[PDB]
């Protein structure tokens, strides 16, 4: 599958949060975490998916980022994309 570093921005021009979890929409256990640097790495993905990112349970402490990868198969590397995490409020 594929494998990424995803850096992710909130859409009011904040780094998400240092420790968020990250999962793919409609499931409930993590997929990742997010680190210092406000990315994550992630592996075993399709060429399009949908995540969720959150550090709590009320309004404007969860995002919604789209993750679309290139085309190319039979790679070994990484890929080094960004997106934006729009606020769930």
């Amino acid at each position: 599958g594929g494998r990424l570093f995803l850096h992710l921005k909130r859409s009011d021009n904040k780094p998400v949060p240092f420790g968020s979890i990250v999962t793919i929409e409609g499931q409930s256990s993590s997929s990742g975490i997010v680190g210092d640097n406000s990315g994550v790495y992630l592996t075993g993905l399709p060429k399009k998916s949908k995540i969720l990112v959150k550090w709590g349970r009320d309004k404007n402490q969860s995002c919604s980022s789209n993750v679309v990868l290139p085309e190319k198969t039979d790679i070994s590397g990484a890929y080094r994309l960004s997106t934006t995490c729009i606020l769930n409020n």
